[PDB]
């Protein structure tokens, strides 16, 4: 069936390119462009905002719930029930529910289904989904999934959103901790290539330390594929989940704090893993 | 040659196994009962502590470098010209050092060789190693390491030591981290089984989520393994490696005083994993 | 002119008994057996809600802004213009501009204005006073602050309970590091009589440490002033107005975390100073 | 006769050594010279090469660590005298300091470890808070020449006045910091950082830092030089050794560490310790003020 997807960015382009070669695809992004070119490079059609009523299923990947409001209220006069609403946006569990109340006000089921495994994850068709609605929906939506591998459903409106703030959550500790961890060891001579091969064969091994610090830190490369200011809005999320019971959780209450630091050093635009520049900045040395 | 093994523990007796399987092997414990039974089981000879001392390579895995020390003092006057002495001992840098000084005067190498893999990596054989010392000493103890697989040598005498340290910091972080998110996600209702699947197979997965906390937390099994007392030793042992130029690390060093807060709760004899169970005492829920 | 007081708990009975001296009071409490007692002690009137919108002056001491906000629902119907609302709850801010943006519909000003000094300071009519409005307001309702000594006009709405509730988080914070280090220096031998004499003639003393450890912790008495679940309320509150803008704030993020562990540990209704009986638990040694 | 000196005329020790040259016949030494020849002529001390320092009764060190004490005093070691007394206002490490008494003990000279408290301003009053650690005896002997004190306590052996002395700086750091983030979170939403300061010092959470150190250095922007930002880390430091002794779950005090060495990391250590709130106001984007 007609499948359309509304934020063609980092994650939402390469996302929506595997729905254009699978289903008939219509794609919308603020600056068009994005949408023009996507259109020549996957067969997807650039359509006016609008025309996205058209389709059985409307996929959005946009920064935070505020954006995937505004999109939803410029919809609204045109959606059609029986129509699924799938946001990749990794948003507010919250702010989420009262848009699939306000959703269903048109007909349409909202789930989210905010996804992990980056930029090459995206471009490689193999995202993690974390779903989060009823069954009825998550069964049907399935098989749009284009873009995903492993597809789990964790609860109603709203879980799929507070299982990614804490995954995310998860990663910036990782991520934290290994810098100054592996800081400490560069600075008394040792290789940081060394303490790696270590770490990646030890109890101590995260995907951060596989698949992030060896390829952009200690190459220097630090690529753009995850802005440092989603990742501190991610914290963010992460510490509403935290105070749904507030149980004790200093270390995930740290992390927010200083990657916030880091944001306010580096700015929201640096990559997410860059965060560890500040480390090395403080330390007076890289980790190299 | 001769090899003999001293320490014969919960990560000690596995790998006195391997050694035993592969070499004329003499063991010795201060339980002596422990080498007995080694001795059973294995085909290695149960002798005095005085008898290491016809050993090519001496190892040790005790609890900290304060026992080897004492080993050590007691063997001086037996050791011999040529031998070469392996800790396997989670140790201190510094300590260790000044022991390397003293063992060189009687013509004994020492290598701090501390590893990681728990004790199913000491049953498998699979432990990573990572040496500390003399170039020329670690390609002649190599071939002797017949209970490891991947094996690093990260520097002079006492990196060894450091790297593990920070190892185990990482693990610690990632560890608690996990446990305070996952504990928050099983307080709104959603299953640590799927919150785990989602996570395993997206960014904020680490050794910690995939290998420990399935394992041990989610099946209520808890076995022991590895003391919580010592693995706040080794987190001591981090702090030390902090302290060498005591750059920002707030993660860290808020690790130390959250597993040591564990500790005073649960007892030094409880299992790593075990800190886990104050979480869940004060969320008022089982992660599961 | 006349005045009208919600609220006749252990603050708000006294307060009004201030009030009651210098202007026609009409008061109001959720149980009536308070109100009739305040009336035959000081000469209010004890009335039914709807009455207090007689008044030209409403104060509210009560719980939280939630039961604020179910009061002003209740009297939203019979308010009248000019009509000013002093709040001397510890509100939320946020919630609190909500309010007064409510209230404002029926030309009511809406102030914040919760207190500092305690019971002692209510029944003395000492409390200071934090202010939050506009200037003109402000300067109207300051002859009606009969319960009151220092007042102090520190912002816009909201601003009074923001004051409030980081004053406690810096109480909190003061508190519980005074005992981290109370509790290491008497575990060595040192006395916590002569830490403290010196430390109060220090650059380290705070209020903690000159009015309430000595006299509640080394004599064990403990008095109950202050229940550590309200000042647990009150770290929440603090973290909101932290929300505002999320700049770096570790230590006072830290702060909240332990305290939730003492009362997890304690319970609510152990008094806010018994926390550092947890930091004794652990330390073995009572700061005495 | 009997004679005092006074060596390290630094922030604290050229005020402090003036308070006992109006006192006491008074020898001093720095070791930027030019500094004894001011206080001689400023207070009517005696400025003297290093050696003569061991002509005094009682000796007096204000430096910036043990470091500096231990390589001042094997200087002076040949020439020590058996009765004198080594009178410590160095913010210095226990152990460190006790094996120095040890070596000290050597020439019959008896170490007190005699850190102090009140800042710049205390120390031209003369109001100086003092932690004595060391013998009995010797303490009876020497506080009638702390003529740069008030508040005198004996806080137990040679170490305890140290100890004391970390702890109280890692609290002075912990209230000065925790303020700075409420205060900042409180300026960023219109609130008054002047009058809110002035309700918290009539309330609960009112410190020395809040009091006395807040308004007059960071709301007026004046921010004056009076204790290094990189000696107060320095004190951190110790105020850590003193946590690993029994190392109890101390998280606040840890994270204090850390956050300050932030501050010097980006501020330099020749910063006002006060001036570590401009890193908070750096990252808020508005001054506290
Ligand atoms: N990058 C990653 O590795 C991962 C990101 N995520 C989550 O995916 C979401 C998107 O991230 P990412 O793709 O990197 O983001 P980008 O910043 O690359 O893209 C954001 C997209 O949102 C659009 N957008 C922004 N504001 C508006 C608006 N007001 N109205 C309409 N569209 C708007 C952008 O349009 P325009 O082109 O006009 O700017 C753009 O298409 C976030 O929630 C992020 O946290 C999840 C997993 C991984
Ligand atoms: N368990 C794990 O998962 C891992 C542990 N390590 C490190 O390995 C080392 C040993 O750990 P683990 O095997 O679990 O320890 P156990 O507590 O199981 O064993 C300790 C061993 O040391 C011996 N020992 C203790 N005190 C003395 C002494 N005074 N003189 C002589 N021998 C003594 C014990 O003898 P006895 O039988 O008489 O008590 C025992 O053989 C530690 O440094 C630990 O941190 C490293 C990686 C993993
Ligand atoms: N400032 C304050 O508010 C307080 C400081 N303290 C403690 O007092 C001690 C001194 O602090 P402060 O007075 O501010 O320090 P300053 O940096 O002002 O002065 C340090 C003094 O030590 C001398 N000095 C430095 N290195 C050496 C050396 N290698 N050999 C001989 N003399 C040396 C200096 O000599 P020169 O003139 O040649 O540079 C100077 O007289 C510290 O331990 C500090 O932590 C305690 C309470 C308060």
């Amino acid at each position: 069936e007609k499948v359309a997807f509304i934020g063609l960015g980092a994650m939402g382009y390469p996302m929506a390119g595997h729905l254009a070669r699978r289903f008939p695809t219509l794609v919308w992004n603020r600056t068009f462009e994005k949408a023009l070119r996507h259109q020549e490079e996957f067969g997807s059609e650039a359509v006016p905002l609008e025309r996205v009523a058209e389709a059985r299923v409307i996929f959005t990947c946009l920064p935070t719930t505020r954006e995937v409001y505004e999109v939803a209220e410029a919809l609204y006069p045109y959606l059609r029930e029986g129509t699924y609403w799938v946001d990749a946006t990794s948003g507010e569990p919250e702010a989420s529910r009262r848009l699939a109340e306000r959703l269903r006000e048109k007909g349409v089921t909202y789930l989210d289904a905010p996804v992990s495994g980056g930029t090459s994850g995206a471009e490689a068709g193999t995202l993690t989904v974390m779903l989060g609605g009823p069954e009825e929906a998550v069964e049907r939506v399935r098989p749009f999934l284009a873009y995903a591998k492993k597809v789990v459903h964790v609860g109603p409106v709203g879980a799929g959103h507070a299982v990614k703030a804490i995954n995310n959550a998860l990663l910036a500790v990782n991520l934290w901790a290994a810098g100054e961890g592996l800081l400490a060891l560069v600075k008394q001579g040792v290789s940081a290539e060394k303490a790696l091969e270590v770490i990646n064969a030890s109890s101590g091994r995260s995907n951060a330390t596989e698949n992030l610090i060896p390829q952009r830190v200690l190459t220097r490369a630090f690529p753009k594929t995850f802005a440092l200011g989603l990742l501190v809005k991610d914290l963010g999320i992460a510490m509403g989940v935290l105070d749904g019971e507030k149980a004790p959780s200093p270390l995930l209450r740290l992390a927010r704090e200083v990657y916030e630091m880091a944001k306010r050093e580096l700015g929201p635009d640096a990559d997410h893993v860059e965060a560890l520049r500040l480390l090395e900045r403080w330390g007076g040395v890289e980790i190299r």
